[PDB]
């Protein structure tokens, strides 16, 4: 609290705090009056403690104590032998006695200067002694620097002496040379028999190629010394590898028998069958089919990998421990590989096992960048945040034909982009979300999704011959991440089977909702005839801004009205604005009399996936239970975190760190709004963790009352107003929102009676008053009014719910509540101070007062008419007549509004401790309870068997390890028993438990909603080889990635023996016979109808768009660098292997001939049309003819390269010895300078910066303007 | 231990001799390391949702301000944007940022105390001026106006 400009702290006790206090982990102080101290020193006990100027938090400073400076730490101890920075960012060093050092000093091996007051000189020169020394900006350490004396640059070394006949730096990082006279040199200079190039400024240029002595000259990256680049830098001549061991280690066979493989290809951890085995390191013996050995014992992709293998295996006791490099001779490495092979066979005999080796190879393989995620470009922006990035599979019939999709895989066909017309913009859908993304643009897959849909809508019929245990409707998960055809497919299915387009009674018997977050989805859904209900994020959003989020600065309640709906916000005139910038809330409620058609919708305050998952994890992070949001956690870890979350939720202080504010007030509005189907979140009713329905939340009573009141009173028209005109509040204004419903046939304030002369209205209707300001106090004059309407003149009303300083009181019946009577015009008038009387006769006192406690931060009052019958029902039944010929399914009206959906699960529930406490068992016993709260549809969690802790590569997701059912391997397994007969429940119970749960809900007149999850599937056990490109969520290639059309081992193939195999495609034939039009109707995104001619009993890559990155590497599938062809052994007519393995002679190295230089890879093949790196790290390009590209005298060294590997296409600068220039400037034959990047490519049309803070500009044609 | 290489770049090697990567706390200091294990110094960095500035020589996490669109914004040491509060920049200037995140200017009364911010938005301390038409000295400690 703030009093007279000062912070005071008032305890949980209610006591004002003085003295030193650690409050919530921060050390602070308050003087005798209780005010807090900031930017000052205080003395407590033996400590001299400074407190910060912003926060008032204890930290280090320097005080002038008496006449002298003395340093202090956070705890208030005098510091000795240390450095302290003071309030103004100045630095002292205090010695062994606590006294600050002055003058020149050597501290921790560093030279530093201190002024006469003990302050450290930083970022300037300083005349200590005869010499002048520069001291660095942040360290303050002595360093070489240059300054301008007269008009000429001069150099100063670290000792403060001027530099003569030598090179010296400046702080920025530029090197200069200064001659005998001290003067900086320029241009081309030969000193100590070596030649350096200094630019016009005098900067020494390193890694710079230029024609300097009329003959090319490359200036060293190390020292800038000019070499002629005539000497070849490759150190490996052409050598033969074959020897006495070659025929023994060669493969027994060139096929799947002798080679571990995937779709014919080989992998880094492949093992093969050699012809013979050096058993025990003694005697070569023919191999038996079980004698498999690792390919890396005998072959390597390149010398670097070979050297790394030798060093790694050496470290494990297998030979002389070695430092080998790619520069080591090939002959040496091969000899060393054999002594390791010997040692290996000895440890195989000694251990009588090869498992130890499997683990050694696996370990070694993950060490190498090409075989781990370092070549996968892990990224976390956008949806990549979930799992680290995506790979899009490609159609490549030449290399990977099993994986070809038949020209499907249209990505990002979300509703707004169903036809691809926004593919080039951000309007393209984020097709990739999680795990293996199913290709819902493929007609065959579309048919399979319909089969699954049929299976769910007839679950009970099919699995228990129980026609009462069937789901009634669906929730469509992740609409914006799949092909929008699925909506039409689902819509048309329900039309065909249930005649949902015939009547509101048919439609409303199968309530179906969409998870459709895009702000333009509502209008799409409505153009397509509302086959499923859109969400209304606009109201959920406004709850966030005005009530639910944040302790203080909240949007005004005014924003709920959306007055812009009317021209000039003319609430007097009420002219609807026919043309607006596509904005505002979906349904206006200022004066909604049901006269204008509106888009039917569901709405909510929270969800299993909204305002839950993030807070619950932030809480775990905040208490050090995990480090990252993507971090894997155990259920025990979750339970501990949950305890902090609950503690925060129920905090009597009223402050909430992770949880949402004002949930009751939010539900009061959600549950009284016209033209919406409200949805209630299990986790606002019961605690989100632990056991299902284990313990109610503090909000439960209030929400329960609102729910029951909704059945009795909520009908008719609506109005909504605020004591507020905009962002800013005038003097009297409270910003208190007043929402009213009138009764069954009453549509307006001024309507006094129904047209049909029904009397139902008189005891119906409701009044809601809500505020978002806990510190709200009314002026004494101020009156606040609820216009209950002219159909309710002089009527007695009683409170349902009233907020106060300790909680919110809930009144169950007319007798126990305060009454108040409306006037002749039908208004309930409220003042700052009120005296209400019970109908009994008792008098009650009540202030219109903002309150702050666990249940509210603001005001909440709800009022209902007294005299309500016990069985009073204000709901409207849906009519069987064909009311509309518009073609649409759902219509927003009184009937639809009479529904309430309950989202009845939480992602963070604990696993059942016993079968009796399984969610679906509990639902069956408690069905009664939900009927009486007015739930007409029960949204059950997804019932599919969780993929669990299974993880074939890449990052696991919480859906999977929390077993919530959104992550599954088998789409048709909803809790079936193991094949041995044992029970095998999901998190929610067996399949019988589910059928019982569904039946129980029908016995209590409620529907059951199936969560339809078509976007992805997790943890498929079978491997295939795909052609993959690294992409972002929309399937766009990452800008700077080498990972393009590469072969990759993915987990895409289903077991083939699961419930997907049993029930896959089975119901389609029966359906085509009975409803032919479903199978003949064309879909929009494809132009085709769904295709039931092919059944999906087993998933595989051809039906997938892609996957999250699996951490295997860009080149885990083995390839020859020289030809760029991948090794394969599937068909004996098209085998490609390294020549060693076929007992042929593999020659490897560089060899010159009259025409030029050639290169042979470790596998014995000639490099053509490919880049090659030598053992010293230099790069070369070999042209289509097989010859190294090299610059000639008088010719342009810049060459344009078009390779088989497209990503490398570009302009390169090859020197006379063929070395590609990288990360440096290169001069062409005509004097123009270009720059070439990390990978050798020319850079165009941008500014480029230097480590020394030099800037250069490169024109569009590549040249450097600088 | 820390080691700086030939080019003046810095790594930290752990108990096994392997360099640390990503966000780390060392000697009680928060620091970031790129995918190659190199230490980020003198720049912003999007680690998680938050954006954090790391100091030029220490590389330690600190509050800083950057210009987003055409308006100065404030970033704290944890990488969260600053709203309704004072925040520094690396140079040493203090600013105040309102509920909307926007830096304030001129004479401002917040939490019943009065501060003077110049045209650039710098909080002025140890500054004497006739501000409310009556003399006012702005504190050397916190910049709060006394009479
Ligand atoms: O223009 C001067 C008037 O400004 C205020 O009036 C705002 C309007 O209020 C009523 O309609 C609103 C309707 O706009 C919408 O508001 C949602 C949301 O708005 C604010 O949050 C925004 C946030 O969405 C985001 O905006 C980004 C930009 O989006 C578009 O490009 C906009 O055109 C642009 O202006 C936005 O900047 O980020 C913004 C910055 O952080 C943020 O401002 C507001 O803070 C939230 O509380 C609010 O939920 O839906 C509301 C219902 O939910 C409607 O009530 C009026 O009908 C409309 O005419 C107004 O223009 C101000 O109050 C008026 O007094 C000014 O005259
Ligand atoms: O931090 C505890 C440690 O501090 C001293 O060690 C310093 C070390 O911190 C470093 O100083 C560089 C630089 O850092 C601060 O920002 C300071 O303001 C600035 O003046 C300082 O120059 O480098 C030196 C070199 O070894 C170290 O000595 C203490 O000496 C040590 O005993 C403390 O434990």
């Amino acid at each position: 609290e703030n009093h007279n400009g000062y912070f005071v702290y008032i305890d949980a006790s209610g006591k004002q705090v003085t003295g030193l206090q650690n409050i919530d982990g921060n050390l602070q102080y308050f003087d005798d009056n209780g005010y807090q101290v900031k930017g000052s020193f205080r003395d407590v006990n033996g400590k001299h403690i400074y407190f910060d100027s912003v926060t008032g938090k204890a930290s280090s400073n320097v005080d002038i104590v008496n006449g002298k400076a003395q340093g202090y730490d956070a705890q208030g101890n005098q510091l000795k032998k240390s450095y302290v920075a003071d309030s103004s960012g100045q630095t002292y060093y205090f010695d062994g006695n606590g006294q600050p050092l002055i003058g020149l000093q050597t501290i921790d091996g560093n030279l530093q200067y201190f002024n006469q007051q003990g302050v450290q000189i930083k970022g300037g020169f300083q005349d200590v002694n005869n010499k002048r020394i520069y001291f660095a900006p942040n360290t303050g350490n002595a360093v070489a620097n240059t300054e301008i004396i007269n008009g000429k640059l001069q150099g100063r070394d670290a000792n403060g002496n001027q530099v003569k006949n030598a090179f010296s730096k400046d702080v920025a990082g530029n090197t200069f040379y200064f001659d005998a006279n001290g003067v900086m040199l320029t241009g081309l200079q030969t000193i100590s028999g070596k030649t350096y190039y200094l630019d016009e400024q005098g900067h020494l240029r390193k890694n710079y190629a230029g024609t300097f002595n009329n003959q090319f000259m490359y200036f060293d990256a190390d020292t800038g010394a000019g070499k002629t680049a005539i000497e070849y830098q490759f150190d490996q001549g052409l050598v033969s590898q074959s020897n006495e061991n070659t025929p023994h280690n060669a493969a027994k066979s060139y096929d799947k028998s002798s080679f571990e493989n995937v779709d014919g290809y080989l992998t880094a951890d492949t093992w093969y069958r050699p012809t013979d085995i050096l058993k025990n390191g003694d005697t070569w013996t023919a191999s038996t089919e079980t004698d498999m050995r690792p390919l890396l014992m005998t072959w390597w992709p390149d010398k670097q990998t070979q050297a790394n293998y030798l060093n790694f295996m050496s470290s494990k006791g297998l030979g002389i421990t070695t430092t080998y490099t790619a520069a080591t001779s090939q002959k040496t490495l091969n000899d060393a590989a054999f002594v390791i092979q010997t040692a290996i066979e000895q440890q195989i005999s000694l251990k009588k096992s090869t498992e130890w080796l499997r683990d050694a190879i696996d370990s070694f393989v993950k060490t190498q960048a090409n075989w781990n995620k370092q070549t996968e470009d892990e990224a976390f922006d956008g949806l990549q945040w979930l799992q680290g990035g995506f790979l899009a599979y490609q159609d490549d019939s030449h290399r990977t034909p099993n994986t070809d999709s038949g020209n499907n895989r249209k990505l990002g066909r979300q509703p707004i982009n169903i036809d691809g017309s926004k593919d080039t913009t951000d309007g393209k859908g984020s097709e990739f979300l999680l795990a293996n993304d199913i290709d819902n643009s493929n007609p065959i897959v579309q048919a399979e999704q319909l089969n699954w849909l049929h299976y769910l809508m007839n679950f009970g019929s099919i699995t228990g011959n129980n026609d009462n245990a069937n789901f009634d409707g669906i929730r469509v998960d992740a609409v914006d991440n799949v092909d929008a055809d699925l909506l039409k497919i689902a819509g048309d299915y329900f039309k065909a089977l249930y005649g949902t387009d015939k009547s509101d009674a048919n439609a409303n018997k199968h309530l179906s909702i969409l998870e459709d977050w895009n702000g333009k989805d509502p209008q799409y859904v409505n153009q397509q005839g509302n086959a499923q209900l859109t969400m209304d994020y606009t109201v959920t959003s406004q709850f966030g801004n005005s009530l639910t989020h944040g302790a203080n600065n909240r949007s005004n309640m005014w924003y709920f009205l959306d007055t812009g709906y009317y021209l000039n916000g003319d609430l007097n005139k009420k002219i609807v604005d026919k043309n607006r910038p596509n904005s505002g809330t979906l349904v206006n409620r200022i004066a909604n009399s049901g006269d204008t058609k509106v888009i039917p919708n569901y709405s909510f305050v929270r969800a299993h996936d909204y305002d839950a998952q993030d807070p619950i994890r932030k809480a775990m992070i905040d208490h050090g239970i995990i480090k990252n949001m993507q971090d894997t956690f155990t259920f025990d870890q979750l339970a501990q975190g949950m305890e902090f979350y609950y503690k925060d939720q129920e905090n009597p202080s009223g402050f909430k760190k992770y949880n949402d504010y004002n949930l009751p007030s939010a539900y009061a509005m959600l549950l009284t709004n016209k033209d919406t189907v409200p949805r209630v979140y299990y986790g606002d009713m019961y605690l989100e963790g632990g056991q299902y329905m284990e313990k109610g939340t503090i909000y439960n009573p209030v929400i329960s009352a609102l729910l029951k009141a909704r059945i009795k009173y909520v009908s008719g028209g609506q109005t909504m107003a605020t004591d507020s005109s905009g962002k800013d509040l005038k003097d009297g204004e409270t910003d208190l929102l007043t929402s009213v419903r009138f009764g069954k046939g009453i549509m307006t304030s001024d309507q006094t009676t129904t047209q049909d002369n029904s009397q139902d209205y008189k005891n119906q209707g409701i009044g809601v008053i809500v505020g978002n300001n806990p510190d709200l106090k009314l002026n004494n004059d101020k009156t606040i009014t609820l216009h209950m309407g002219k159909a309710h003149k002089n009527q007695l009303y009683r409170a349902l719910v009233l907020s106060n300083d300790s909680g919110i009181d809930v009144y169950d019946s007319d007798d126990k509540a305060p009454t108040l009577r409306t006037n002749d015009n039908g208004d309930l008038i409220f003042h700052k101070t009120n005296t209400f009387v019970k109908q009994d006769g008792t008098i009650i006192n009540y202030e219109m007062k903002g309150s702050l406690n666990a249940l509210i931060s603001g005001y909440l009052g709800v009022w209902v008419p007294v005299g309500a019958s016990d069985s009073q029902d204000a709901r409207t039944v849906a009519t069987e007549s064909s009311s509309s010929n518009d073609g649409s399914v759902f219509h927003s009206n009184a009937a639809l509004d009479s529904n309430v959906i309950y989202e009845g699960f939480s992602n963070f529930q604990a696993m059942p401790t016993s079968p009796e406490q399984s969610t679906n068992v509990v639902i069956a016993t408690k069905a009664n309870l939900f009927k009486e709260l007015g739930i007409t549809s029960f949204e059950l969690a997804p019932q599919y068997r969780s993929s669990g802790d299974t993880n074939y590569g890449g990052m696991s997701f919480l859906d999977s390890f929390l077993n919530n059912g959104y992550a599954f391997t088998d789409r048709y397994d909803l809790g079936f028993n193991k094949a041995d007969g044992n029970p095998n429940p999901t998190k929610y119970g067996t399949d019988q438990d589910l059928r019982n749960a569904i039946e129980a809900l029908h016995k209590n007149g409620m529907q059951a909603i199936a969560d339809w999850v078509p976007d992805q599937i997790y943890a498929l056990p079978g491997k295939e080889v795909v052609t993959a490109t690294r992409v972002d969520e929309r399937g766009n290639q990452l800008k700077d990635t080498d990972f393009v059309n590469l072969l990759y081992v993915a987990n895409t193939k289903s077991s083939g023996v699961d419930y997907q195999a049993k029930y896959g495609g089975e119901f389609l034939d029966k359906l085509r016979e009975e409803y032919p039009s479903l199978f003949k109707q064309n879909q929009v995104s494809t132009g085709q109808p769904i295709d039931a001619s092919t059944k999906i009993k087993q998933w595989s890559a051809k039906y997938m768009n892609g996957t999250n990155i699996l951490h295997r590497g860009a080149y885990y599938v083995l390839k020859d660098w020289a030809t760029n062809q991948y090794f394969n052994i599937a068909k004996t007519n098209e085998v490609f292997l390294p020549l060693q393995l076929q007992n042929k002679d593999a020659q490897t190295g560089f060899i010159s001939d009259a025409s030029g230089v050639k290169y042979y890879s470790i596998s014995g093949y000639q490099a053509k049309d490919t880049f090659i790196e030598d053992g010293n790290g230099n790069w070369y390009y070999f042209d289509k003819d097989g010859y190294m590209v090299r610059s000639q005298q008088g010719e342009n060294p810049i060459r344009t390269v078009e390779t088989s590997v497209n990503t490398r296409n570009g302009n390169y600068y090859f020197m006379p010895n063929g070395v590609e220039l990288r990360k440096g400037f290169g001069t062409d034959n005509s004097g123009n300078v270009y720059y070439f990047d990390d990978q050798g490519k020319m850079v165009r049309d941008k500014y480029i910066n230097d480590d020394a803070n030099n800037f250069y500009h490169l024109n569009v044609d590549g040249t450097m303007s600088r």
